[PDB]
Formats: structure tokens, sequence, C-alpha cells
């Protein structure tokens, strides 16, 4: 069975490997970042959580698109095979020629 | 065919069961929450909305998960099945023996 | 193979149809939207742009939901086809009769 990824972030109580969200809380210092491509600060730290569970869900549907893949080409190489259908049911027997079902008794 | 959650929040007009998301606006009150898990206060407003959003697509993906996890049970079934392949195409007749197709002709 | 959109804003440099996404910064001007349904403003900024992955995100399980649901529509197709299992493998010959394989030599 697939095996994907948790979500590192959760509004709630977290699991194994989660941590829970932090709000903007009344009272803390309201900041951002002090370079121009950190994501420290009050100000951005949910919504880098919340940036975190995304990158991990982009992640998960590359798993996913892996495995379709492969059923896909799985699926093609079975519809390819040339598996034989079922004969008549009709009380008589038959041998397989030319890509059909024909009444051994012809034979006979 | 597979049901899937529709997004609960979106920027743009909203269609069933969705709202449209509020973003932050100039002139209200700039506030977080009141308490050590809360996620009230128009700080946090969007980013709560986003991860509702971000909730229903990981709940999405684990539905897809259990669909394709099926399908490839399904295929490897199918697999297993031993499903004969065509005999050969060349106006004689065969009949099944030790997991070979072997011209009719043999045995008369 | 599948074809899936990549996410528009990333955390980190930027590959092909992607942008840095821009965090609130320190001494910046701090500010919302002027409209009741626009999204611009630093404070909405970062979020924004994690709503337009997470719209993406949510096509990308669209395009494999599509695929599986072919896929799945394949498979029921290969179940209902009739195909013929492998007869004994006893040095015996075996003809088609009925939906079972029974001896050739019964018939000579």
């Amino acid at each position: 069975d697939i095996v994907l990824n948790d979500l590192p972030f959760v509004d709630g109580p977290p699991a194994e490997g989660q941590s829970r969200i932090s709000w903007i809380k009344n009272g803390e210092e309201i900041l951002g970042a002090d370079t121009q491509y950190g994501s420290e600060g009050s100000m951005n730290r949910p919504t880098v959580s919340v940036l975190r569970n995304v990158e991990v869900l982009d992640k998960n549907i590359g798993i996913l698109k892996t495995s379709l893949e492969t059923a896909n080409s799985d699926i093609k190489t079975i519809q390819e095979a040339g598996y034989i259908p079922e004969a008549p049911r009709d009380g008589q027997a038959y041998v397989r020629k030319d890509g059909e079902w024909v009444l051994l008794s012809t034979f006979l």
C-alpha cells in the first residue's frame, strides 16, 4: 500500500511527526523578516507553517502520480496481451484457429 | 466516479459549499488570538481559510490513495489470473496442453 | 505520462514558471486591501501566494482523478471481458466447452 507523508502542521492536537500551528497572538511583538528571503517574524509565522503543509501535499501528489503512471502502464500491457475471450457456451467443444473459436467437430 | 470535497474558501465568487476569503483590509482593527491555541483575529483570518483548504486537499489525496490502492490490487489479481494468450494465426487448429498451444493435428 | 502543474510560488530559489515568495519584511509599510474583495497589501501578500499554490494543487488532484477514473473503467472492462484461465498442466490436451476445459480424449 502507498505510503504518504503526514502534514507537519495542524490546527489542533498533533500526532506523531506533527506540530501544532502557532497563530498570531495579541500581546506578542508583531514582526517580519530581517533579510530579503528570510521568513522569520510573527507576521509570517502561521503562513510559513501552512506553506510547509502545501510542500508536503505537492510531494504526496507526486507519489500518487508515480503509482498511477505504473498502473496505467500495467493496464496498457494487459490490454495488449491478446488474452482470449470465452468460447460459446452451447454444449459443443471448441478449438482455437486464426484468432477465433472453431468447432472441434469440423475436424473429426 | 470519484467524489472529492470542494475547497471551502475561494478568492473569487463562491459556488455551493464555498465562501469567499476575506483578506485583511485597511481600516479594520489589526488583531490576533486571545488564547494559546485560538485562531481568531484579522491577522490570522485569511491564513486560517487557506489552512481549511489545505486540510480538504489532504483528505482528497486520501480518497484518491484508497481508490488507487484498490486499482493496484485489482491489477495484481489480473496479472496473477493466468489468462491465456492467443494461439498462432496460421490456418491450423490448436488445443491447450501443459500451458502451451499444441496442434490439434498431432492427436488425430 | 501524466503532466501536472508546477507550484507557482516557492520559499527558495525558483525554477521555470515559479517565483520566490516574498515574506513580510521589517521596515516595509504594513498594509491591507482597499476594496471589499481585493487581496493587495503586505499583510496579505505571502498568504495570497500560498493560496495560488493551493489552487494549483486542487487542479493537479483533478488531473489525477480523471486519469484514475479512466484506469478504474479500464480495469472494470478487463474484469468483464471473460478472459479464459489456464487449463490443467497434466500432460493432457484440453478443448473449451460450456465455460470449462474438457479433455480432448473424451471426443476421440
